[PDB]
């Protein structure tokens, strides 16, 4: 009964053989807790959105081999129907690869077990994981498809493949192929390049539907004509309109003028075409989700995007003024609009030093270590995210500084650094290869190795992470390591088994209550680190994502009301990896504060 | 041995051997719904309050005699339990009289069903009723005394008895003795009055310590002395420190600066007292609970009082202020303060005109009216709040406008007539006794009855309200009338029978729905609703009345609607009861309307 299609007649889409043009914002279900899925949705739908467009992350979904995890935040069949309920069609973009400053675009680090995959192309391994996931993910879509009563309109293939250096055809065709397989002939298929014939080239493939993506500096005629080349007849579709754009750990902020973003949308929707807002809301990179750069360099934890729903969900300038600019083409639904979440300052909140890494090998690493002549990958240690700290002991006397090195830059991507428990400082990737150490012959050698987030774009997204070339000491090659991997996530939520100028890497705990029987409490908060300048926090073993303070431009996390308790005390645990302001007699400064407004556009 | 005692040699409290003053704040659980209740005493605490003080309105509580309401909303037990689970004392006041800006003073409508009853006096119709009441109240709060384990540390007797004509003072020492019985012979009893030797008068008894109560603009210093005449060792005590004052209808609405509270509350704590600051929160009076004062004039729905909370609840500058104030003086406690709720504007809803009161008689009245030869008061046809239809036939041809009037200005307080579905305008307590009526010979005259509120302060607290004495039409008095007592309460959440039971406009029901998004974490929230082109009457929201708007007269524009009434989903039902002018006969729908906007307009021009 129910058709969607292409009609090259029209130059558009036929939804029941009526014309449809779509008008979306990118919305990712991995970034938002689902408690605030319905939230964002309506304030989504309320905008005048007749659609959302949301990505599919691999990882998030199948983080080994044949494990998989589609309940609670992780059910995106869920938030399909949720979307098909508010009366919002879909937009799949399913990947494999998904780019978004997501950790490794989505793909599974477990990929890297083959150590010379070549990821996005037809490398065999490669393709039979695809087909396995595919196998797994499309036949729960299936049923979602507009045609099978669901709201999935079109499916994305792959994600701007035109900018990636390997041009394999037959891997797109591949895609094609399973994907036909698995969802049937009827479902639209569309790939997305920059509107560019040089980014169309390697992108396009016959029987995808060929769409661009442009933001608001872009000549809008040209963009579209670049898309006409590849596609004569059929909609004008911009896939990925940029409403804001991404930020770096060090870098200034992304904005993007309100003014800027409708003035574009405006002259977009007047030409006819379907469009999609990037992002429209972007929540948050969580635990160890955000990718990363080449020349390295991480994006931060807030995923805010500069979009019209801020991080928190909240109603900005950019929202309404964008809605005004929708009204023009569409009635939007009546009614007022969800509002802005209440926002609370909870205060200081002061800490305890529970205990060094170090000092909890024991409850990090209850498997013992694995000893190798040389350093291991976290790949090859069967670690993914988070922290894996290697261990040695200088074979010669450091009385004298001795330089300590990576010469192949090999240190991905950090590495806090300690003799005997004498903190020394830092390795960096790409800025800092040496540094000076001392301590006696014999001495433990301990370097602490963050992945600070597998790059997402490029040539490099086979990011191996750890130490991943020798390191020397005096120009000799260290041998003889023990490496533990640390099951950071499991200690913190058992507070480290304890259950019923640098400092050495530590985790510290303190609490707060929230009162019962209050209508309007918990509220979401924005925690702030004053005094701290790196590391990982849980509030109730729930891992919010980095801070660094000493960097910016973000300073505050969102942390959702959903986790925060009244029953029992509520937990914060910081893991601080360079230096923490708690040696001092004043407790006072060992300590967290929760303010109201969130800053994440510091100098 | 838990033990709360007067220290006399010490001028001062001890509680458990230790010595001990409150600062305590007025808060009124018949105000503020349970829903709320643990918000606003926690604000309260976080504030330094050790204590709070509340009434118990025995006309809330026992509706009908031996007819109990002590469940929900009505649960004073549950209220002092929660008070106590946050470490809070209490001061109790359960009258039986509590003035209070409440619809009688707190006393039950249906004393007065002995037209000839004097009120606060030995009267021994008034007592048994009393003596009843205490036999019920009483054990209940005698569990949670503080010497039997709960936060109740004293008890007021009475409450401004010196400022009553009647200076009966074997009644104050009936009320003694059966407080003492109940409560047994350790309970501090304790009244309060005004600073001055002329109430302190009447209202001082032996066996009863004797405090006062003043404002900002007493001198400190007079009011305590006069303390000190009747109670020459032991605490000094301002039992109601005025932190603002009460409105009237078609009066700007009081405040009192921030400043003239702060300084008042720092002398009064200077001196070693402890005092009670009248109203901490105030809150709303819902439904038909507000009282009135003489001459007659009537208190409005909201009861914000200017208070350090809002009526809402909101912390204001008023109360930082406050608590500042009484952390030179004790530690406060630590942590964060829960916030003001947030509000939220759902903006326009249009309603409809669903019936007129005339054309809802069956489902209002389903037992029938009374016959009578003259007309009887809200008393006698058994009803207490809310409105009567009284109803007769012109005697006399009235093409020519013809005086309908009642001599002895006994409308009480507010009549809305109509002769044969016309309206004809509006009779009123004191201001318009006399109203021109045309009709033809045998039309049926209405007069739809308002009670506005029985007075809760003078000698005149024996408001029986209704049409007390005659109406004349050409000075001849009418006879033979049929009185609907009217059961608006029932009609409204039945929706007029329609759900089953598992110039001016004549009065009418207006019905409009809305809804609210379910699965989102911050809705539905309070808000306030607001009456444009609207005239006068009664709002429910889901069969809640929340009261009586009025903003042809002011000062208060809008009602506070507490987020707990509202639902998800399911249509919320608003019904509107106008009672002189509807903006709804245009051929425009969106006239007849109301609006909820996220702040309170209480303090207009
Ligand atoms: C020249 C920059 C191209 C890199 N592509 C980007 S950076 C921001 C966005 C998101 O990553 C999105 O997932 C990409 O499709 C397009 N894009
Ligand atoms: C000037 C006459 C004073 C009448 N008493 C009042 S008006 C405000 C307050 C409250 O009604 C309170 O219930 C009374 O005790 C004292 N009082
Ligand atoms: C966009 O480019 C076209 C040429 O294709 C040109 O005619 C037009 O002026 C340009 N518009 C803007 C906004 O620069
Ligand atoms: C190590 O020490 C040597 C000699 O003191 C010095 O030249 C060098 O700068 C040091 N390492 C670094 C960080 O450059
Ligand atoms: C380290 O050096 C040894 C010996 O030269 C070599 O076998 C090994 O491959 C090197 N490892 C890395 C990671 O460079
Ligand atoms: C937090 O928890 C610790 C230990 O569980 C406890 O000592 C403290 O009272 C709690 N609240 C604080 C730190 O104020
Ligand atoms: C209050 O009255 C006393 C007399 O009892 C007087 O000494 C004092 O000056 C007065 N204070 C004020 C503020 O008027
Ligand atoms: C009633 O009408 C008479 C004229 O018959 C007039 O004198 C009088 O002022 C009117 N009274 C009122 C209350 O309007
Ligand atoms: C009504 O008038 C009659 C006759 O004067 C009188 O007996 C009676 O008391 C009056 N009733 C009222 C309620 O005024
Ligand atoms: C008002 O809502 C009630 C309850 O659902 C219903 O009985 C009535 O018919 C509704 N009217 C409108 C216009 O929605
Ligand atoms: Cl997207
Ligand atoms: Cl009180």
């Amino acid at each position: 009964q129910r058709m969607f299609e292409i009609d090259y007649s029209r130059d558009s889409f036929l939804k029941d053989g009526q014309p449809f043009r779509y008008i979306s914002g990118s919305i990712h279900y991995s970034r938002v807790p689902r408690f605030y899925w319905k939230d964002r949705l309506l304030k989504m739908k309320m905008a005048g959105l007749n659609a959302i467009q949301t990505y599919v992350p691999w990882n998030f979904h199948e983080p080994w081999p044949g494990q998989y995890q589609f309940s609670e935040d992780h059910d995106v069949e869920y938030f399909l129907r949720l979307a098909h309920e508010l009366g919002l069609l879909v937009i799949l973009r399913p990947g494999p690869y998904i780019c978004a400053e997501w950790e490794m675009g989505g793909l599974p680090a477990w990929l890297l077990e083959k150590e010379s995959i070549l990821l996005r192309s037809s490398d065999p391994d490669y393709l039979a994981a695809v087909d396995k996931w595919l196998g797994v993910l499309l036949p729960k879509m299936k049923p979602l498809l507009y045609q099978n009563g669901g709201p999935v309109i079109t499916v994305q293939v792959e994600n701007e493949y035109g900018s990636y250096f390997a041009c394999d055809f037959d891997y797109l065709r591949f895609l094609q192929k399973r994907f036909r397989h698995h969802l049937g002939d009827d479902v639209v298929l569309f790939t997305t390049d920059g509107a560019h014939k040089t980014f169309l080239k390697c992108g396009a493939l016959q029987g995808l539907y060929t769409t661009v993506d442009f933001g608001t500096g872009s000549n809008i005629t040209d963009a579209f004509l670049s898309q006409r080349k590849c596609e004569p007849k059929g909609p004008l579709i911009n896939s990925e309109f940029y409403t804001g754009w991404l930020d770096h750990w060090g870098q200034p902020h992304s904005t993007i003028k309100t003014e800027a973003v409708a003035s574009s949308l405006y002259d977009i929707l007047a030409r006819g075409a379907s469009v999609n807002l990037y992002m429209f809301i972007g929540g948050t990179n969580f635990a160890y989700w955000n990718g990363a750069n080449s020349p390295y360099a991480a994006q931060p934890t807030s995923y805010d995007y500069d979009a019209p729903l801020s991080e928190a969900g909240d109603l900005t300038e950019k929202y309404f003024a964008l809605r005004n600019i929708i009204q023009k083409f569409e009635k939007v639904p009546e009614g007022p609009i969800p509002p802005s979440t209440p926002k609370f300052a909870y205060g200081k909140v002061t800490l305890e030093k529970l205990k060094t890494v170090g000092a909890a090998l024991d409850i990090l690493c209850p498997s013992g270590p694995i000893k190798s002549l040389y350093p291991l990958t976290f790949i090859q240690v069967k670690q993914h995210y988070g922290f894996v700290l290697y261990r040695t002991t200088l074979p010669q006397d450091c009385s004298n500084p001795a330089p300590l090195s990576s010469p192949l830059n090999g240190v991905h991507d950090r590495a806090y650094v300690a003799v005997d428990g004498i903190p020394q400082g830092v390795l960096e990737r790409n800025n800092v290869i040496t540094l000076n150490i001392t301590g006696k012959a014999g001495a433990t050698l301990d370097l602490l190795v963050e992945n600070m987030g597998r790059v997402n774009y490029g040539a490099y997204i086979n990011d191996f992470k750890g130490l991943v070339s020798n390191l020397t000491l005096s120009s000799n090659i260290l041998t003889d390591w023990t490496i533990f991997p640390l099951d950071t996530e499991d200690a913190v939520r058992s507070h480290l088994g304890g259950w019923g100028n640098y400092t050495l890497p530590a985790f510290y705990m303190g609490n707060f209550s929230i009162p019962s029987g209050i209508p309007d409490l918990p509220q979401d908060t924005f925690i702030q680190f004053p005094g701290w300048t790196k590391g990982q926090v849980w509030i109730n073993g729930f891992n919010l994502g980095r801070y660094w303070p000493a960097r910016g431009p973000q300073l505050t996390l969102f942390v959702p009301q959903h986790i925060l308790m009244t029953s029992a005390p509520n937990t914060i645990t910081v893991l601080e990896l360079e230096w923490a302001p708690c040696s001092s007699d004043d407790p006072e400064l060992c300590a967290v504060t929760f303010v109201d407004r969130p800053v994440i556009g510091s100098s």
